[PDB]
């Protein structure tokens, strides 16, 4: 069974948070079921960037972005090359390390 | 009368806005009787960075950020000299130039 390791973030999860979890979960539902309140203003359908992740550890195991998820990251704060956008990101094989990035697009609340 | 210009930005006011305002106009409110939907986490009580803008002209006019103010802008994402909180900025007898930043601390909706 992957582990999935959220790396400590000041204002989602201070502490860090590691859990097991089945093939096909998905990262960003994965945060949510932990009180991870990483914010989905598009609802998950790849037309923000708030959801953005960067996959430090397990991110050669997972399904390729799509064209429409590459263009929304195209315009994320610290796009990196493991650079996701949670919403769309569901564990494989292998364990995922994920880093919540400290800055993001300023927008209305 | 002073002038207050806000900056073109893709979010919050993507054609900018130029407005002859009072003296003692307070900048946050000011933009939000415009519908520059700049966020105020806190409620405009030096807490938070939400409401960070940068003062390309007219800084120098302005009163000094008191001590809360300049400890919670080192926290804010692109801290630059002409930094304040948009909460705590009262137009004096000088126009403004106003800059939202592109990026923010990344927070829960
Ligand atoms: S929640 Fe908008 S792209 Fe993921
Ligand atoms: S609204 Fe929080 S410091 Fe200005
Ligand atoms: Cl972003
Ligand atoms: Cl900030
Ligand atoms: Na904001
Ligand atoms: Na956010």
């Amino acid at each position: 069974m992957p582990l999935v390791t959220f790396l400590p973030h000041e204002k989602f999860c201070p502490e860090g948070l590691t859990v097991e979890v089945k093939p096909g979960t998905n990262i960003l539902e994965l945060a949510h079921d932990h009180h991870i309140e990483m914010e989905s203003a598009c609802g998950g359908v790849k037309a923000c960037t708030t959801c953005h992740c960067i996959v430090r550890k397990g991110f050669d195991s997972l399904e390729e972005a799509d064209e429409l998820e590459e263009d929304m990251l195209d315009k994320a704060w610290g796009l990196e090359a493991q650079s996701r956008l949670g919403c769309q990101v569901f564990v494989a094989d292998e364990d995922l390390t994920i880093e919540i990035p400290k800055y993001s697009l300023n927008h209305a609340a």
